């Protein structure tokens, strides 16, 4: 009889976020191979039947990761390091710690993870890159830049990177930067509505769909990502799989996920070092920024084909039971 996997995500159900979007493509990328089904909490009244559970984040999941350890102990733990758990809290939190020690596996989403473990930690801990469908390439204008970020506005995505960014170009109409996001952490979506009453350049569009965030994606120039920490954020994967070049902050997740040797980086919260990308990019338009970033992110882009991901899956899987 083939397994009978529980994802564990501390998403809302149909949230539109990343914790929810993993957990609903991995059921999806693993059905042909098991029953799988997504809860927020375990156990619950089906847990009897459960023999894996994969629980994303070492923190917010660590309460049904030690019910599993404790009425599984040894078997079938897969521990999932989706962000905040890797690059701030396993440092000194207890309940990321016991997850860290309790798991058969720990799940890193890019190259670098491990990095972020201890020593101890590394030889159960496994890569698997995330996946998302391709868009085609379009063709687009040489005649203005049009950047877009995508993130909800919590302080982790370090939204005044952006802000500042946008200020320094103010004046420039020829160099355009969209911002899609709810207004989550207290007064970011405030400073995004008053930057954008005086900087005609910036909008803030607020959360929007996921069909209508890929179509901004592919549409524009350049993908902007200024976030202090990230697991592997969806939104670099879905900027290089549409054939969206990268501006991204150099923190750990973002290298993993676009390369070391990739030529789009800024340091993490130099808003003068993104501005000045920005105006590259715009100046290469008409040898160029966006094109030689176009050739890096095309050399990524197999990284995050869905079937990749379903091996690295799969593998894992048959190792948790
Ligand atoms: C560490 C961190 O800070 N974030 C992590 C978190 O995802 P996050 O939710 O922080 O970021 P993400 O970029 O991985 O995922 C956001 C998703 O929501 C979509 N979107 C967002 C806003 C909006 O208005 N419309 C819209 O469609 C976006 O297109 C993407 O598919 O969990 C993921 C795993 O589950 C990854 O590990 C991320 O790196």
């Amino acid at each position: 009889s083939n397994p009978s996997l529980v994802i564990v995500s501390p998403a809302l159900p149909g949230a539109n976020n990343g914790n929810w979007r993993t957990a609903q493509r991995w059921k999806a990328l693993l059905s042909p191979v098991c029953s799988a089904r997504v809860v927020q909490q375990w156990p619950d009244a089906d847990a009897s039947a459960d023999t894996v559970m994969l629980a994303l984040h070492a923190r917010r999941s660590a309460e049904s990761i030690a019910h599993w350890a404790h009425a599984h102990p040894g078997r079938g733990l897969g521990v999932v390091l989706t962000g905040t758990d890797l690059y701030q809290d396993i440092g000194s939190d207890p309940q990321a710690q016991r997850s860290l020690q309790l798991a058969q596996r720990l799940v890193v989403l890019q190259a670098l993870g491990a990095e972020a473990l201890p020593p101890e930690c590394r030889a159960k801990a496994r890569v698997v890159y995330q996946s998302t469908s391709a868009r085609a390439e379009l063709p687009k204008s040489a005649r203005q830049l049009r950047a877009v970020m995508v993130g909800h506005l919590r302080q982790v995505k370090s939204p005044q990177t952006l802000f500042d960014a946008a200020r320094l170009l103010c004046g420039r109409e020829d160099i355009r930067i969209d911002h899609i996001g709810d207004a989550g952490d207290a007064g970011l979506g405030e400073l995004a509505r008053a930057l954008a009453s005086d900087c005609p350049g910036y909008r803030w569009l607020g959360a929007l769909p996921h069909a209508q965030t890929r179509q901004r994606i592919q549409r524009a120039h350049v993908l902007v990502h200024t976030s202090a920490l990230e697991g592997g954020a969806h939104v670099i994967m879905e900027a290089v799989r549409s054939g969206t070049p990268v501006l991204a902050s150099r923190v750990p997740g973002n290298v993993g996920m676009l390369g070391n040797d990739y030529a789009g980086y800024f340091p993490h919260g130099d808003a003068a070092a993104l501005a000045a990308l920005l105006e590259a990019c715009r100046a290469g338009q008409g040898a160029g920024l966006l094109d030689s970033l176009r050739t890096q992110c095309a050399l990524r882009a197999p990284l995050f084909d869905p079937r990749a991901e379903q091996a690295a899956l799969f593998q894992l899987l048959n190792e948790l039971q």
